[PDB]
């Protein structure tokens, strides 16, 4: 009786419409014989998924005939899958800034695994940071202080990954984190326990409140080698490259005045410069005072060997597998975020489907820019968007992962049924 996802695929946009039309005619003639569950199961598990994919949502067979005929009559361009169903998606865990008011409300209601994960984190974040992460992610005002933002964003990140794996059968092929995103990446990769990773973000953000107001940051659409050249040429020692997000994008960090002066000059040369909303200048010497204290706070963190490929933005070789001890988290906060190099390594290793598990996409464009620079066809998906209605939870993200060609377990969403004599399109 509930709405089901009917997968349809072909070799071209026109052949996919021909497939939709034959299926609609068949479904219309056999609707009294075929159970909708059996047909959805057959289309997902009894058919080899071809490159040009789509899916129609419908609660009953007559509804599916309308949806299928709509596809068949349309003039839509269906992009082909970039992955070959052999590698799982690369989950991208972005930094701060993705947060929005009541970002967790619909997923707490529509996804039981999201709710269960947030429930686990609730007493840990309460003991560590002194606040309710559930109250924070469902409040009518967006979460605000660094000590509250980081645990709340981390909690959404890990709850999204748990839902995708447990509820939708999507095991990640690899993980990539960007600054605070690396704590969620460490949990998902099996490098840290959920609790130790929560302790890492809670303690990290509490210590950062001590240095709030110490420097400023700025984004510039210039490659990092060029930015560094300008700093050295201008005799600037108080501002450094803090983030390397794409081959054409760089974030600088340092003293408030020199950062403002540099952005003023870049803008005047018609370059895409802009100040970034910060209290502290992370991944710069501004964080130096709090590094001894952080090392001490994280001395008890128990790191583990990652179970999934982890593309480190902290290590000098992103392919190297992290030892997520306190020293790693101190380096994570102080070293440049080499995000572009980590994404480039994953793409060189064969990954083409990237999905950003965050409250709102911050690094979708960065992933696309790295793919474009390698002359590769990649998919950079967003797990959630600000104020996006999610009445069917993350089922939308599952559809887009399927459409893109990410490897996933179809027995999670279609656990049982009878194979039906539905049409098999010619080669």
């Amino acid at each position: 009786s509930s709405p089901r996802l009917f997968m349809l695929s072909s070799t071209s946009s026109d052949a996919l419409r021909q497939t939709a039309r034959q299926l609609a005619t068949w479904v219309e003639e056999h609707q009294d014989c075929v159970a909708a569950s059996d047909l959805a199961y057959t289309l997902a598990r009894g058919r080899a998924h071809r490159p040009v994919r789509t899916a129609v949502v419908a609660a009953n067979l007559p509804e599916l005939v309308e949806g299928l005929r709509e596809v068949a009559d349309g003039d839509a361009l269906y992009d082909a899958a970039v992955g070959h169903g052999d590698r799982g998606p690369v989950w991208v865990f972005s930094g701060q800034g993705s947060q929005w008011a009541a970002m967790g409300t619909q997923l707490l209601a529509s996804e039981p695994v999201f709710a269960a994960t947030i429930a686990k984190l609730e007493p840990v974040i309460a003991a560590e940071s002194g606040f309710s992460v559930t109250e924070a992610i469902t409040a009518q005002q967006t979460v605000t202080g660094i000590d509250k933002v980081q645990p709340a964003v981390f909690a959404v990140q890990v709850a999204l990954a748990a839902t995708m794996e447990q509820t939708y059968g999507v095991r990640p092929g690899a993980v990539v984190g960007h600054s605070m995103g690396e704590s969620a990446a460490a949990v998902v990769a099996g490098a840290l326990s959920l609790e130790d990773a929560a302790r890492v973000i809670c303690r990290r953000s509490k210590l950062m409140t001590r240095i709030a107001g110490a420097g400023a940051m700025g984004s510039v659409e210039l490659p990092a080698k060029q930015v560094n050249s300008e700093l050295m040429a201008r005799g600037i020692d108080d501002v450094v490259v803090s983030v390397v997000a794409s081959p054409q994008s760089t974030v600088i960090g340092g003293t408030s005045d020199t950062v403002r002066d540099l952005i003023a000059r870049w803008e005047q040369r018609d370059v895409m410069a802009r100040e970034v909303a910060v209290d502290v200048a992370f991944h710069s010497p501004q964080v130096d005072p709090i590094l001894d204290d952080l090392a001490a706070a994280l001395a008890d963190i128990a790191p583990m060997t990652p179970k999934v490929p982890y593309y480190s933005a902290t290590l000098f070789d992103p392919r190297e597998q992290p030892v997520c001890d306190g020293a790693y988290w101190v380096d994570n906060l102080r070293n440049t975020v080499q995000f572009a190099a980590a994404v480039q390594a994953a793409m060189e290793d064969g990954y083409r489907v990237f999905a950003e598990l965050s409250p709102h996409p911050l690094l979708t464009h960065a992933v696309e820019q790295t793919g474009r620079s390698l002359d590769m066809s990649v998919a950079a998906l967003a797990g959630m968007r600000r104020e996006q209605p999610l009445p069917h939870g993350l089922r939308g993200l599952l559809t887009e992962l399927h459409r893109a060609g990410a490897a996933l377990d179809y027995s999670a969403l279609y656990p049982a049924g009878r194979l039906v004599d539905a049409p098999l399109p010619a080669w």
